[PDB]
């Protein structure tokens, strides 16, 4: 019977129950194989050699064209659009009129009037609501990401990144010369086998790096011509079981709740998305229980984005971003799990006398939901912070997690995550039977570096 | 350059290092999605409820007519062809001249003069050759497995089962009655949403379900309905994370080495395969170490097929194996993985500060290659047997392997299985670096059941 989000919550009961208990499934990375190697040597290779991330498959693409697109941006970005010049990208952050995050994606100015959004779902709804609603002049080509379960797949573009050490050397390799390192997100072109190819000027784990696209059509001359040239500096491609893991030690949260299951500013969004988007249909997983769903929500300073505020436009949530103190948000930290209790938590998979185990933390990625929401307790058992984002690095040897937290914890103090959910678990498809455990996990920077 | 087999062996060196360190990649078992809810949840509902299998796409189908069909199979079985009629199925058992197993499958006499083989590439690739080259008056179509990455699939049929303690009741309302349970193997047909779908007497953990097949162009119709009647009983779908950790507590061992790389009477099979045969392309792994390729063959008697064997009608082989005998042969066995080893071996993923860790035990299924021989030794370290197949059961909560062993070893015996692979590991791009580990394994019986 429901058509929009508003009727499920109407239908739904407690918001936070339904979300909790959604029926839905794993949060899934598709179509790219899984492993090509294996995932810890694919782990290893973007720090120590080169690899191909393939990032055709799991983004939503908004294609958006017109007089007033960059309007659009403006005025629903909490980030500055003066001075925005064609051929640089953006990390598009848009807020709710409560400053709350949305979400978040890539903004790429590719020519006048003329913009490619990359990322996940809400932000992808927020953007087409207004440009529906709103009366802008503007026109715009959804293109889906790929099926998540597909069996029997094609975008508009392909979109793939080099990355690691040597990425530099396999790029300048194809280019067939010097290339250029621009600003970070400053855009360009290269060479890969005669073609074109436009750039994106990116990194991680302290190399610089390209994200590359074009379209569809060319993706496999592109592909195999990277392969190729890669061979001599070891690059190996990444399948989509170690890839999402890179943002644990990058830092990037990518699934904050969006925002928007509240708010009488918000109701005519709420009837706008559909009941199989991903807001009403999607699931919220972790042991941070409140019968409120807005404790769920993050503003942009408690997850790294408070840099990108800039009051110097009009923009959907200004006024209240303008009312927050900056200086009392909590912050973005990565947590490094302690290694005995990553042990006891995988032994209890083979205790055959238990009446339980603990909950099961799946390698490289231990997420099992949607949105992901944990409890950080101190040493009394505050909630002090929610951890947002977990999995295990073989670069590290360890368990780390992402989270936001109290703004006066310093760097090196051991809190605990409380691992697992209550009473034997939510109904989440996602969620075996299981016991919780308070897992010790030190206060480490943001991207991670060791701490104590 | 090399387009058979022969070829390439020729070019490769000692056979069985050029196996050991193949640099094809992981055994995958494609297009069905990983998980539908979780691999443990799915792995309980097998032995708890019931599960649809989706078998539709990781096996070749042989569809094989005509006047001499039933003579080819006759000639290259081991199988009784006695009293063999339509709506029957076999497990065909192909061995060498030298009485080695070649490869098995499922073969179904649908009518007079019409077989299916269903099951991996070497048996069907037998088949094929012998009906090219030996004369007989037989028509063959051959369906490959689909591509295992396929990125952007059809069979001629889709093949699913339905199974668990359940299965029968969903069985009985899809067909909208009483369902005759035939004699294992034994074929008929039932009733799913106005189909007449023919069925394939199965069952496993005790409980008697069904294999049912179609064309391809009824599979989601099928699908759909059985997923419909199935609610009621707790029916789930089973992805390919799960699905091929179930032999474990079967104990069908999927992959012999196909025994076809030495041997004058071979040689015209070896040329005749192509250099990108999975005999020629594929892997193998594990600590067993000799530099005869023949020390990895088995024969029928040793992995669970001696009870096949009948000696009336001539057949490939058939002499070697009136040679042996069947008293003395090394016996398929299940190993039940000691829990302190297997957390000890988990552990040292999270050690960060040791020069090594035990290899990578991938869950459900920890295999690393397409063919598994990792060394059984017994308290004196002598190698007494080799084991072929290893991943963990959560409904027992133990990691098991299928092995074969020195036929005087009591059910009961604690010996050990050598984890892990030499000198850090072979140059295979599924083995990260890793130490070796002597895991303590009781003999159990199989199909698994706890001993001591």
């Amino acid at each position: 019977a429901p058509t929009n989000l508003e009727q499920v919550l109407a239908a739904g009961g407690n918001t936070v129950e339904m979300l909790r208990n959604s029926q839905i499934g794993a949060y899934v990375y598709p179509v790219v194989a899984p492993e090509f190697s294996n995932w810890r040597t694919e782990q290893w290779a973007w720090r120590n050699s080169a690899v191909l991330f393939d990032q055709t498959h799991h983004m939503v693409d908004l294609y958006i064209r017109g007089k007033d697109a960059l309007k659009l941006l403006s005025d629903t970005m909490i980030n500055s659009p003066k001075g925005w010049e064609p051929n640089k990208a953006k990390q598009y952050v848009p807020v709710t009129p409560y400053g709350h995050v949305i979400g978040d994606g890539i903004i790429f100015y590719l020519a006048e009037e003329e913009f490619v959004y990359v990322g996940r779902a809400p932000a992808a709804n927020w953007l087409m609501y207004h440009a529906q609603t709103g009366g802008y002049n503007v026109d715009i080509v959804h293109d889906d990401r790929s099926p998540s379960r597909p069996m029997g797949v094609q975008r508009i573009s392909w979109r793939f990144q080099i990355q690691g050490p040597k990425a530099w050397d396999v790029i300048e390799k194809l280019h067939g010369g010097t290339l250029e390192k621009l600003k970070f997100f400053n855009m360009a072109e290269m060479n890969i086998a005669g073609m074109k190819i436009r750039t994106l000027r990116h990194g991680m784990a302290g190399a610089p790096g390209l994200e590359i696209w074009g379209p569809y059509e060319t993706q496999e001359k592109a592909r195999n011509a990277i392969l190729e040239a890669g061979k001599e500096f070891g690059l190996i491609p990444v399948g989509s079981r170690a890839y999402p893991s890179n943002t644990l030690e990058s830092g990037w949260i990518p699934s904050p709740l969006p925002a928007i299951y509240t708010g009488d500013k918000l109701k005519a969004y709420r009837e706008w998305l559909p009941a199989n988007s991903y807001e009403a249909s999607g699931a919220i997983g972790g042991s941070f229980v409140s019968s409120n769903i807005e404790d769920y929500y993050v503003n942009p300073y408690e997850i790294g984005y408070g840099p990108f505020v800039k009051f110097d436009h009009d923009f959907i949530g200004r006024d209240a971003l303008e009312a927050i103190d900056p200086a009392t948000q909590r912050k973005k930290v990565t947590l490094a799990w302690n290694g005995d209790d990553m042990a006891k938590i995988y032994a209890s998979l083979f205790d055959t006398e238990a009446d339980a185990h603990y909950k099961f933390f799946d390698l490289p990625l231990a997420n099992y939901a949607n949105t992901n929401a944990d409890a950080v307790l101190d040493a009394a058992g505050n909630v002090v912070g929610m951890s947002m984002f977990t999995g295990y690095s073989y670069n590290e040897k360890r368990a780390l997690s992402l989270a936001t937290i109290d703004h006066e914890i310093p760097v090196g103090t051991e809190l605990t995550v409380l691992w697992g959910e209550e009473n034997g678990g939510t109904r989440k498809t996602t969620v075996e039977p299981h016991k919780q455990m308070a897992v010790r996990a030190v206060v480490s920077p943001v991207p991670y570096s060791v701490t104590a």
